[PDB]
DNA sequence: CGGTACCCGGGCATA
DNA sequence: TCATAACCTATAGATATGCCCGGGTACCG
RNA sequence: UCCGAGCCGGUUGUCGCGCGGUUCAAUCCCUGGUGCGGGUGCUAGUACCGGCUCCGCACUAUCUAUAGGUUAUGAA
DNA sequence: AAAAAAAAAAAAAAAAAAAAAAA
DNA sequence: TTTTTTTTTTTTTTTTTTTTTTT
């Protein structure tokens, strides 16, 4: 819910021009960054070591113990019985990890706050990674082992004879996923390939709630599947499949944002005793370090700054906390017709890859937001070219290209990764210490914010200050197709919500396959024009590209005798938007979706 | 040389 | 197949108070 | 491995058109926007403003880390 | 006899709903 | 009653076979 919000600002503006305080901030975050970096690797190192006998039950204490051992080492003297047990178990491995990596204990004082944030954040990473991807990888494992891609090509489609494999797969999947209890009558008929897959999944020992499906169990207790997820990665490595990061690692050497709260502020920045700070208000204590009078720290929507920020030496994120905090199908236009009628103007958007947004209204005013426009305004490609050139000058590209894979689940393989990373850590650390790397992150945010701000401003001047957006439901969220490039599809819904612009979803079925002029898909033609490939590397290779954004209608009524082409050309994005307006117009009038676009 | 008593501050627990 | 940036998308969490005890100091016998 | 947008045509609501022409906009420094006031600045006239630009008042804009897919570079 | 350009057809990847035969 | 698979939808790309033309 709307209980927290953030306002990013630059390091110079956020903090007062005090050299001493600023230097302490940079030094403190650097130490915390190192602890987080090695802690994540140390956690994986411990898991890969103890997995030979018994898989550890990773818990918040496990991550906390690793962080404390890296900082204090044997000097850490926890009083809780549970934490003490982890200290003894983990101490031998942390010392061994330090020797391999050469890390020296910072012995930082008053790190309790930093450890808690890192422990909670890192523990959250374990839950989310397993929660949202255990099913994905397991299903992918089944397909790769059976080579479903090979079977599809080898076995002709739409043939009753070959339907047995897909029907066979369902029975196999149910047994593997424990949806159906295995029985002798079926196991005897398993082919050797199927039998091998059965044993491998059984070795994973998937937790399974008898009263709920497997998917529900993952959501209910995702961490219970962590032992299986790590062991699943081993199968990928064994068979050469594309490995996945079972255990998250903070590999990046660039300055990562470190949360700084009131407790950390006085202990490290002001360097004053706890009693001295307790006698001063939290807001007053911050004013001696940060310029709270600036725009970022001002309250919004009843949310006030509560002495919690994250900084990385170039940008500062200011968090506003609501007092009511925890203290540590409906979006479719069909269900929102009354709102659309009262809307001053309705704009239909057809998302695409090159044309991220293609907007049209009843007046026919066309507006688009292209990927090239975003790249130039955002400067991502400009930064990418500069970043690549800078690496070549420093020679770091040759170093990073040969780093052993960190996704390996083998102790020996992971040890090589640490040794290689340690071998050139100094040179790469110096290269990444340059302000440019952090500035690009901050400059990218400014450029991205301005680019979106101009988009809204341009749209408002194009269609009006207040308008309703009916955006197509198409989106490749998290599943970008091969080739092409990443594009913003579902993020525009949030952006419109932020700008108080109503956003509604509309089905795109047959929106790009019906001619609006005649409302018929019988005479619509596609993929009829061909030209040399637009991609320069493909063009030199001699490959040819087929025009996709150009459509045409051969219906005689849409034709004119003067044309030698014989078809009324239509732009794909323009054609889709026009059809959407027809769909919206019919729905508003109460006639529902046109039968031509019906899925029926 | 021996034992009591007071205070500050660091460090650790906990929801 | 691997590594290093980025763009997007999804998840979870987004601080503070109380207590123990070690070191230093003072005091009398 | 390269890329901006708007407009006039070849076009007929036509194409990553390495088709022609035409107007601006950013390549560095920068948290963004809306409104309500107040004030050095340059482009015309002998009572009046589209502009870009910084001061105070309000409102508004959620990020960090990890992970999946993709892109660029360096390696197989 | 040989080679190059353009048209035609197909496949690949993720997912939405809708219709169907089988647990 | 309930369920997983196949078909038609967006977007964009990639891939192979064939004929016509030129040499
Ligand atoms: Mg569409
Ligand atoms: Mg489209
Ligand atoms: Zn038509």
């Amino acid at each position: 819910p709307t209980l927290h919000t953030c306002n990013k600002t630059s390091f110079a503006k956020a903090f007062l021009p005090n050299e001493t305080y600023r230097q302490r901030l940079l030094d403190y975050i650097a130490i915390i960054h190192q602890l987080a970096d090695h802690a994540s690797h140390a956690l994986k190192f411990y898991i890969l070591s103890t997995s030979t006998s018994s898989f550890p039950v990773v818990h918040e204490d496990t991550i906390e113990a690793i962080l404390y051992l890296l900082n204090k080492g044997e000097a850490w003297h926890p009083r809780k019985e549970a934490k003490k047990a982890w200290r003894d178990c983990l101490l031998p491995y942390v010392q061994r990890y330090c020797q391999i990596v050469g890390f020296i204990h910072p012995n930082l004082r008053g790190e309790q706050q930093s450890i808690n944030y890192l422990t909670v954040s890192m523990m959250t990473n374990l839950k989310v990674n397993v929660q949202e991807h255990f099913m994905q990888m397991l299903l992918r494992y089944i397909n790769l082992r059976f080579d479903v891609k090979g079977q599809k090509q080898r076995l002709p489609p739409k043939s009753d004879a070959r339907k047995a494999f897909f029907t066979r797969l369902r029975y196999l999947k149910s047994v593997f996923l424990f949806d159906v209890v295995p029985e002798l009558e079926f196991l005897d008929d398993l082919t050797p390939l199927e039998s091998e897959v059965l044993e491998e999944i059984w070795s994973l020992d998937l937790p399974f709630l008898p009263n709920d499906p497997l998917a529900y169990a993952i959501v209910a207790d995702p961490m219970s599947f962590f032992p299986a997820y790590c062991k699943l990665s081993g199968l990928y490595e064994q068979y050469g499949f594309q490995r996945f990061s079972a255990i998250p690692l903070r590999r990046s050497l660039i300055q990562s944002h470190v949360r700084i709260d009131t407790i950390i502020l006085y202990q490290h920045i002001l360097c004053i005793t706890r009693r001295d700070a307790e006698t001063v208000e939290k807001d007053d204590l911050w004013m001696r370090v940060c310029n709270l009078c600036t725009k970022a720290f001002r309250s919004r929507c009843g949310m006030h700054f509560e002495g919690s920020i994250t900084t990385d030496g170039a940008s500062v994120s200011v968090y506003l906390k609501h007092p009511e905090a925890d203290k540590y199908k409906a979006l479719y236009v069909e269900n929102n017709l009354p709102a659309c009628r009262a809307a001053e103007n309705v704009v239909v958007i057809d998302p695409n890859k090159r044309d991220i947004l293609y907007c049209q209204d009843s007046n026919g005013t066309t507006f688009r937001y292209t990927a090239n426009q975003r790249a130039v305004e955002t400067g991502s490609r400009r930064f990418a070219k500069r970043r690549e050139a800078m690496k070549e000058e420093a020679g770091v590209d040759l170093i990073e290209s040969r780093i052993p894979s960190h996704k390996t689940m083998n102790l020996m393989d992971f040890t090589r990764y640490l040794l290689v990373r340690r071998a050139d850590w100094d040179r790469r650390k110096e290269f990444y210490s340059h302000p440019a790397h952090t500035r690009w992150k901050w400059h990218s945010f400014i450029n991205r914010q301005k680019s979106e701000s101009d988009l809204i401003s341009n749209m408002r001047n194009k269609y009006g200050e207040n308008f309703t957006v009916v955006m197509g439901d198409w989106s490749d969220a998290g599943r970008t197709a091969r080739f092409q490039t990443s594009s913003k599809t579902k993020g525009w819904r949030t952006l419109f919500k932020r700008n108080r612009i109503d956003c509604f979803l509309l089905d795109e079925y047959k929106t790009s396959s019906v001619c609006p002029r005649c409302s018929s898909s019988e005479f619509v033609e596609k993929k009829f024009k061909t030209r040399p490939h637009s991609r320069p590397w493909r063009r030199r290779e001699g490959k040819i590209e087929k025009v996709h954004g150009l459509l045409g209608c051969t219906n005689p009524n849409c034709l004119q005798q003067a044309w030698t082409s014989g078809m009324r050309y239509w732009n794909r994005d323009m054609l889709s938007t026009c059809n959407m307006l027809l769909i919206v117009r019919s729905m508003l009038d109460g006639h529902g979706r046109p039968e031509v676009f019906s899925r029926s």
